[PDB]
């Protein structure tokens, strides 16, 4: 009995592992990574058997590898009893011997193409699989990977990496202490919600995003997709000024990665076109609505409407003019608001460009905030500021993390949004500034689910999550406020199905 | 070979269980504890056995309990062949028996008297003990319990509970999967500060408080001194406007229970006084430091003194007029400052009145925002606010939680502060508003730890952690900013050593 796991570098949909005799993509790392994992012995004089074919034993060279003896499955090669570092079996059934006997051998490894894979899942020999997910569709394949029989279950997902703008995951296939549970459960059953731990129960299987994975969550798309579980287990039903009631917890938050990634769900097709559109409205200072509709854009449509303006006492504005919003108070804050159509140019404190000022002129400051909550003209905003409070920090690598804190979060709608708003911000300020993207955190105040939303977000949760996209921009400018939707490239996003939920007014 | 644990409860400091025959108190959930703890069997035609000395089978009233074998030791008793729950043995080391041969008792409990819990320590039978650390010292008592031997460890700690205005925990003391590690281990080494698993290393045995508690971090206390050792291995050395050098993480938060507890440290024993009469003086609108110095309390000294204040330029201000900071802009935001001897009643917007109003006609509501960053009137502050944006939350069991953001925390020196004066400033929005205390939840963005403090911080590392005491208001108060010192009952507060730092100005 000995472990006899596959190691495997395939595309995110199809599957596909090489073309033409050599392999569609060029990831250093990843054949780094190859090497690592097949020289794990846990004794010094054993060595690990590495199984390939034919083809596969042309495409490496025909020359063998360090401190690994390498199996070849060949119906013609002959059995040349020179080399000790290869040898030559006629079948793979026969070729799996070397676990009864051969006690030099420690561990092995299935590696080879389409042919040794397929066949070695069909026999029932493999006992994990090391999964290499690249982010590439657009190209020809001609020898794919089998896919996983449903024996086999995610145990680990890593973060997602990048090498040459192409994206990529780590993932572990397996095969599928008692004195602390004993004790917790018991202060559970004298203190009721007395018991704080009771308060923030673990999420059931039913509603916990891949449930095979519990020690290896390291994908960052689950610091969302376990808040959505987090909420549907612990959240309270709660009325809101709207009539679409809510489930809410308090005290939440998300950390992401920006530099190998871009944090954008792939459990849902984002449109990341509108979140563009929004963000450099906001960097504009502009708070008129017609503006993006104008542009094929209608999420501030709701909020802007006739009905709903004159609902909330303000039927004296025009029909989208949202007011002092976001994008009034990061260019303008304390001014006089009068409409969408005034020229507020010079007057306001201008946070966002004394904000690069700062970032420049003054990296090691602690105090690099851009804050939206104005309590003097509240009464004017046609919505609140959702995200508030946002800081900024440059590491000793010249990397510009991001901080943000919001009063209350639509998981589902605006929370996908202001995850990439604020990856995207982040970005313009590192490029501007000089710097490069960090790390992103999101503090959650009332983080709620509308009921609403429960068929679709169930959806979402039975998705398993793929790689982040890789997010580039196609030329340097010369301000901040010259962005365009044409500079903007989206690399390897292959997320699933769009799932439509309604906005509650 | 079956288990053999000892349940106890024992005061904090002196260790010390029952006085006169009876107990110091009467918990009642610490009974309910025992019962649950001593019925918890596997399998079910089998019971579990209790020992006990003489003097604690007089204690209980000499009647047996529910599907349990009470086990005495005793030199005096007869042994009463017609009671089957209840059997005596002439010394401990022979009533040891029901391991090797007795299949009928399951498992063994240990929760005699002090005569029974030296014997069983002294001679090597204790697997495991369950303790109940109660606050209670200024008492007298008569029985102790014996000093744990080096050869247990804590592996468990409870939150700390309340009862009548008394504070507990539950400890865990044991006598002293792996296809994951080996991968993710590979990983770092091949991207080194690429994977954002390296950048936030877990803090080694060293600095890692009470090292052998892994699984049961629940006293919310860690959340504190976690954060500590997070610090000291990940930490980059950087600089800052005074001429200490730090040690700062970005994107750190901590959680606190309200319910129960109050979230006031043990290792370190923290100035209360000072943390209160500078709340006060906030919820007063008072910007004049010399109100605090008047009130032996000088924590505004050195950022008010004379040369700080016209080294950043403001030599045309007053001794201790610091402008305004939080405290102003609390009860009047966007007020023409003048002097720290004006009268502003009138001028600038009330948040702290609008939010007592907000949380009494509209809990549900999702906008009790707090805020005290105004760009506007940030040069005229004598330091910016560190604590920045406080969101409160209304649950469905009239409960007020609060989140809070902090632009920089000082570990060490601001950060127990800023704990309590939070923690204070919402009892006291919940009692005014006729609501109870909830939970807190503090959000970081510059966590730094200031060079010089490194050998106390190492320090207090090294002292385990003790329960929370409680915080009781003695008075209901009319308005808010009625609270003096006199009105507040702190309860079963037994720090550690206070320990001195050095705050840099
Ligand atoms: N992304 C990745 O992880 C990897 C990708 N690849 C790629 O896959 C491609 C090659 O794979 P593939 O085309 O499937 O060819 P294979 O690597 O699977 O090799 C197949 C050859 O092995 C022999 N063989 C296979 N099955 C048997 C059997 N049951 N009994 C006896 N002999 C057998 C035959 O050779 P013979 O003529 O001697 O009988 C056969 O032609 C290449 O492009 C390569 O780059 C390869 C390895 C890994
Ligand atoms: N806080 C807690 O968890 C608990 C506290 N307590 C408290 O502790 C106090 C009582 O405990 P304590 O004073 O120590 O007395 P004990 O409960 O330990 O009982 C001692 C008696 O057991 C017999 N005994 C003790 N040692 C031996 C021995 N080595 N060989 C043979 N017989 C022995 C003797 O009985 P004999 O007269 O026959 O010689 C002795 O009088 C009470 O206040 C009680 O409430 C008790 C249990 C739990
Ligand atoms: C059989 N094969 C195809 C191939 C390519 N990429 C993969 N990637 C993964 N994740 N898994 C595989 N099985 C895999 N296989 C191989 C095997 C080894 C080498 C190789 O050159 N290995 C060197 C790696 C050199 C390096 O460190 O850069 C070694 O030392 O083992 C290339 C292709
Ligand atoms: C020997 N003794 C003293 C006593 C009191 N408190 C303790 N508390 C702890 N944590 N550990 C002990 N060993 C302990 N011992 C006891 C033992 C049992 C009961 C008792 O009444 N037990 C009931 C509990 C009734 C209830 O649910 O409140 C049971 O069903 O077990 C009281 C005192
Ligand atoms: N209650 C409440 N009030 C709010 N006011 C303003 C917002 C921001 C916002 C408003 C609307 C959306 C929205 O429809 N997203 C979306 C999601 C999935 C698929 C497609 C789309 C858009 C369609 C497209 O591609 O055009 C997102 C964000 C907001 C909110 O989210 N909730
Ligand atoms: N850099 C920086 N600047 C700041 N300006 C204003 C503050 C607030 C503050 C200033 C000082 C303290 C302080 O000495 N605490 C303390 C800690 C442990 C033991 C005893 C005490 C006081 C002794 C006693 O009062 O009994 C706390 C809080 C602040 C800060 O913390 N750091
Ligand atoms: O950027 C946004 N992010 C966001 O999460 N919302 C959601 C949060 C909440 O569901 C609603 C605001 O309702 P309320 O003002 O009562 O908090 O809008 C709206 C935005 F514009
Ligand atoms: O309540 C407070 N909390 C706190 O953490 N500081 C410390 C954090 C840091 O040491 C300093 C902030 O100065 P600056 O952020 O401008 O560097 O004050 C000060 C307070 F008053």
């Amino acid at each position: 009995e000995k472990n006899v796991s596959i190691v495997v570098a395939a595309s995110v949909l199809s599957s596909g592992i090489g073309i033409n005799g050599q392999l569609p993509w060029s990831i250093s790392e990843d054949l780094k990574f190859f090497s690592k994992i097949t020289n794990n012995k846990c004794d010094s004089n054993k060595k690990n058997a590495l199984i390939m074919g034919r083809k596969t034993w042309d495409s490496i060279g025909r020359r063998p590898l360090k401190n690994r003896i390498i199996v070849v499955i060949s119906s013609s090669l002959p059995q040349d009893e020179a080399d000790p570092n290869v040898v030559v079996f006629r079948n793979l059934e026969d070729s799996i011997e070397n676990l009864m006997n051969d006690d030099s051998i420690e561990n092995i490894f299935v590696c080879g193409g389409e042919s040794i894979y397929r066949d070695a899942l069909k026999d029932n020999f493999v006992d994990r699989i090391y999964l290499t997910r690249v982010a590439l569709e657009d190209i020809e394949f001609d020898t794919y990977f089998p896919e996983i029989p449903e024996t086999f279950l995610p145990v680990y997902m890593s973060q997602t990496f990048c090498t040459k703008n192409i994206s990529y995951d780590f993932m572990i296939f397996e095969k599928q202490l008692k004195s602390i549970d004993d004790t917790v459960d018991l202060l559970g059953e004298i203190f009721g919600i007395r018991k704080m731990g009771n308060r923030h129960k673990f999420p059931k299987e039913e509603i916990y995003n891949t449930p095979s994975i519990r020690f290896g969550r390291e994908h960052y798309e689950f610091q969302y997709l376990d808040l959505l579980s987090r909420v549907l287990e612990n959240g309270a039903y709660r009325e809101n000024r709207t009539g679409i009631s809510t489930y809410s917890i308090f005290g939440q938050m998300m950390r992401f990665d920006m530099r190998e990634s871009f944090p954008l769900l792939t459990t849902k097709k984002v449109a990341i076109r509108s979140i563009f559109e929004e963000l450099i409205w906001f960097i504009k200072g502009d708070t008129n609505g017609n503006h993006l509709i104008e542009k094929k854009v209608y999420i501030w449509s709701g909020n802007g409407s006739k009905e709903y303006l004159e609902r909330i006492g303000l039927g004296h504005r025009e029909e989208n003019d949202l007011g002092p919003i976001y994008g009034f108070q990061w260019r303008h804050y304390n001014g006089e608001y009068k409409t969408m159509h005034d020229d507020y140019t010079g007057v306001g404190v201008d946070q966002l460009a004394k904000l690069i000022e700062t970032l420049k002129n003054n990296p090691k400051d602690r105090r690099h905030i851009l804050t939206a909550w104005n309590p003097s003209a509240l009464s004017q905003m046609a919505l609140p500021p959702c995200h508030v409070l946002s800081q900024y920090y440059v590491t000793n690598d010249n990397c510009l993390s991001c901080n943000l804190y919001q009063r209350s979060c639509d998981l589902g709608l605006g929370s996908p949004f202001n995850i990439a708003s604020y990856a995207i911000l982040t970005m313009m300020l590192a490029q501007v500034c000089g710097y490069e993207p960090g790390e992103l955190a999101i503090f959650i105040g009332d983080a709620h689910i509308y009921e609403n939303h429960l068929t679709q977000l169930k959806e979402q949760l039975s998705r398993t999550p793929r790689p982040f996209p890789q997010l580039k921009f196609k030329r340097k400018v010369e301000n901040i406020e010259d962005f365009k939707w044409e500079d903007i490239e989206l690399i390897g996003y292959y997320p699933y199905p769009t799932i439509k939920m309604d906005m509650a007014v």
